[PDB]
């Protein structure tokens, strides 16, 4: 839509993904396919380091180039991490690297798994006349056995796919502030506010899919990267194509456009800067080209709040405030999650940092506390 890449259906994700690369390619399939054997036998390591420097020529069109970015990106935390208990490799060698670093210098991103690699393009629904729901839905691709990144991956996907029936309103909104169209815009907040609503129903799922215990032990570990990990406190040396180290933040959901794609909508300052305010902007950069764009349109756009502040209608700031009370559900229910699923595990291990490498328990609380002090009541 308008070259942003954003599906009417599934918003911001990759809508029906490839499950099959060329032939060319069936050596990184084979690896990444059959990931959670090749770490537990302990083999992994020694194919990656026994494989052929294969040439990104091959890969046509967008989907094949960005099925590669999910196959290499799950091999290199493979890699890297191992078994996840300690034992861990610094440099990664020049045959994966170069080829997953000049992949992703195409794409613009950052040579890592990130957000756009295992939620958005990491997805197959079963039955394709079935519609999108748990039971006919499927990842491409897992770390371990046990790890529950199909409930855990599926759950984000399925958020963002309720993010998108509030992502096609957005040019009415624009569309009625210009033509000055009072309840044509107060209908479509009420709309986004609705669809933000659904999407906190959605998060509910999390509990039902994902093991507590089990995702922070087995999964999150993966998904860490190295940008400030005492691990790799200098960060992870590509062979062949750096001659020092680079730090790349690990996977996280702060880095779905979705977050900052209401904020920014709604006149929510997050980035406007501060502690928080420069993550918030550094995960830009580990977004796809498009959504990045996107972001930068909304942000040239006329400010929707001081629109509705203008007006002096009150019809206007309780759907203003819908959308904005909605945003804090959502962040106060996060932090719920974050609590069940971060805190009481980490006690039980014998401010904490997240995968994209903040103190996050404050960072959220500011950003819930930011989205809050936005709210308009009387004007
Ligand atoms: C077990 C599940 C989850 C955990 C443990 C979790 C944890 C966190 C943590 C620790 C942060 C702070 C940034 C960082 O250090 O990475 C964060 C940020 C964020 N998370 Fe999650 N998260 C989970 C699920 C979700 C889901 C399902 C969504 C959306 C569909 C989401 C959206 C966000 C967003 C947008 C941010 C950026 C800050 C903000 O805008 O509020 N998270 N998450
Ligand atoms: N940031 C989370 C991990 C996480 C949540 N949602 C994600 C989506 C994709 C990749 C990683 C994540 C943590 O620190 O535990
Ligand atoms: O931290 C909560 C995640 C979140 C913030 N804003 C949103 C908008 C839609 C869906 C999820 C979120
Ligand atoms: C959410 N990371």
């Amino acid at each position: 839509s308008k070259e942003y890449h954003i599906d009417e259906e599934v918003g911001f994700a990759l809508p029906n993904p490839q499950e099959n690369l060329p032939d060319f390619y069936n050596d990184w399939m084979f690896i990444a396919k059959h990931l959670p054997d090749l770490i537990e036998s302990g083999q992994l390591r020694e194919r990656v380091e026994k494989l052929n420097m294969l040439s990104i020529d091959h890969l046509t069109d967008h989907k094949s180039q960005r099925l590669a970015r999910l196959v290499l990106g799950c091999i290199t935390m493979a890699y890297v991490w191992g078994k996840g208990h300690g034992d861990v490799r610094k440099v990664l060698p020049r045959n994966i690297a170069v080829p997953y670093c000049q992949l992703s210098k195409k794409l613009e991103l950052p040579p890592i798994l990130v957000y756009a690699d295992c939620v958005l393009a990491n997805w197959k629904k079963k039955d394709p006349n079935k519609p999108l729901t748990y039971e006919n839905m499927d990842v491409l691709f897992s770390f371990r056995d046990g790890d529950c990144s199909k409930g855990f991956f599926l759950v984000s996907l399925l958020v963002e796919i309720a993010a998108a029936s509030a992502i096609k309103v957005i040019p009415t909104v624009f569309k009625a502030m210009q033509m000055q169209e009072r309840d044509t815009l107060l209908k479509a907040l009420l709309e986004i506010a609705s669809c933000l609503e659904k999407a906190l129903q959605v998060f509910h799922q999390i509990h039902d899919h994902v093991n507590p215990k089990a995702f922070f032990s087995v999964l999150r570990i993966y998904l860490s990267g190295w940008k400030g990990n005492p691990q790799l406190s200098d960060g992870l040396v590509y062979e062949g194509f750096w001659e020092d180290p680079k730090e790349f933040a690990g996977g996280s959901a702060g880095q779905s456009s979705v977050g900052q794609c209401f904020d920014v909508l709604l006149g929510i300052q997050q980035t406007a800067g501060g502690h928080a305010a420069q993550f918030l902007q550094d995960m830009r950069r580990y977004m796809p080209p498009a959504h990045r764009n996107f972001l930068c349109s909304l942000e040239s756009n006329p400010s929707v709040r001081e629109f509705v502040l203008s007006k002096g209608d009150a019809g206007l700031r309780e759907a203003y405030d819908a959308c904005v009370k909605a945003l804090v559900s959502l962040r106060s229910y996060h932090l719920q999650i974050v609590t069940k699923y971060i805190l009481i595990p980490a006690s039980q291990q014998p401010e904490a940092k997240g995968t994209g490498g903040t103190d996050l328990m404050n960072f959220l609380k500011t950003v819930r506390s930011t989205t809050e002090k936005s709210l308009l009541k009387e004007g």
